């Protein structure tokens, strides 16, 4: 039993020679030899059965991931976890290994129009996959686009990921969420609960501005700027907007703002391609009915020498219904858990 960062790793022997890449609220990444494909790989230590909350999302993300497979999306190679319930304490998925992640590049790295255009496809290619699935994701940020040296992406973290639920979207002003500020829509803080597939489409607008600057578009200090920062840039939503908007306090807040001006795409990002600021203005649109979908992404004149959609795959198996897990205990969670991962045992 490897130990990284004070958490025991028990995934030997197959994979041996651990090394911190990542962590969260309830898991750690590593990276780890497997001896039986002779191969780097990524594994993530699972550790939710404390909270109701963390066991919803495990199950979520295994069963999301298990379904998928596509090029710009990780997979799961294996699943570790103990023989029996009992000894189950934690949960091990075993992935591909990618080099970095956008984050850190946009930290150091310009990226030509080129790097840009190919990592925005390849975002836009997978978000096709995941929701013609009838999955959202729900925390597209940069540090959830996985990178390597030749420059193929692919998406992680389904921690947070749900099946839409378009007539269930409806909430209240300023309603708690989970996903990640700067790539928050603004309707996260007016009406939505983010079971809408115009959720993701924001986070990829504010990556795609971050790719063309190296900073956040909207970063906001905490909760209650973000909102500040969106309105700051997009202005003051139009009649038509705010109609959209029928709950009294989100509605009555936005109109006791003083008016402010839309800051053009191309001040903000002088050196930017004005198709890319065209593309940038469709994603970071502040009415979600009017906001682009992927599919319109992928044709928009920007894509246009990767855009296929006969290269741009859908999948096979869509999820029909979310699973109702919110009333059932973490031990029954615990064992849904278990009957899910059971394939990858021995002896099974
Ligand atoms: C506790 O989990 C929370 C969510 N989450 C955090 C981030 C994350 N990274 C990887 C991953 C997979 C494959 N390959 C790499 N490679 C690294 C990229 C960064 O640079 C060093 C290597 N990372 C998976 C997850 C993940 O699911």
């Amino acid at each position: 039993p490897e130990m990284v960062r004070g958490q025991v790793f028990d995934v030997g022997p197959r994979y041996t020679n651990l090394s911190y890449i990542g962590e969260g609220a309830y898991g750690m990444v590593c990276s780890a030899y497997d001896n039986l494909n002779k191969v780097r790989v990524a594994i993530k230590k699972i550790s939710p059965f404390e909270h109701q909350t963390y066991c919803q999302r495990t199950l979520r993300e295994i069963k999301i991931l298990l379904r998928f497979r596509h090029e710009n999306i990780i997979g799961i190679n294996d699943i570790i976890r103990a023989p029996t319930i009992e000894q189950m304490k934690d949960v091990y998925i075993v992935q591909d290994l990618m080099e970095t992640d956008l984050y850190k590049l946009l930290k150091t790295q310009h990226l030509s129009n080129d790097h840009i255009c190919y990592f925005l496809y390849q975002i836009l290619r997978g978000l096709k996959y995941i929701h013609s699935a009838n999955v959202l994701h729900r925390d597209l940020k940069p540090s959830n686009l996985l990178l390597n040296t030749t420059c193929d992406l692919k998406i992680c973290d389904f921690g947070l990921a749900r099946v839409a639920d378009p007539d269930h979207d409806h909430t209240g002003f300023l309603t708690e969420y989970v996903a990640t500020r700067w790539y928050r829509a603004p309707e996260i803080m007016l009406n939505s609960k983010g079971y809408t597939k115009s959720i993701d489409i924001w986070s990829v607008g504010c990556i795609l501005a971050e790719m063309l600057s190296n900073r956040p578009i909207f970063p906001g200090k905490h909760y209650l700027d973000q909102l500040n920062h969106i309105l700051g840039i997009l202005g003051s939503p139009s009649q038509e907007d705010l109609n959209c908007i029928i709950n009294l306090k989100a509605r009555n807040y936005l109109l006791s703002l003083p008016h402010k001006n839309k800051v053009p795409w191309n001040r903000l990002f002088p050196n930017a391609d004005s198709k890319a600021l065209d593309l940038l203005d469709k994603m970071l649109t502040f009415n979600p009915h009017k906001r682009i979908e992927v599919e319109q992404a992928l044709a928009h004149p920007y894509l246009e020498q990767y855009y296929d959609p006969s290269d741009e795959p859908i999948a096979e198996a869509p999820f029909k219904f979310d699973m109702e897990l919110d009333d059932l205990p973490k031990e029954k969670l615990k064992e849904l858990i278990f009957e899910e991962t059971a394939r990858f045992q021995p002896g099974y």
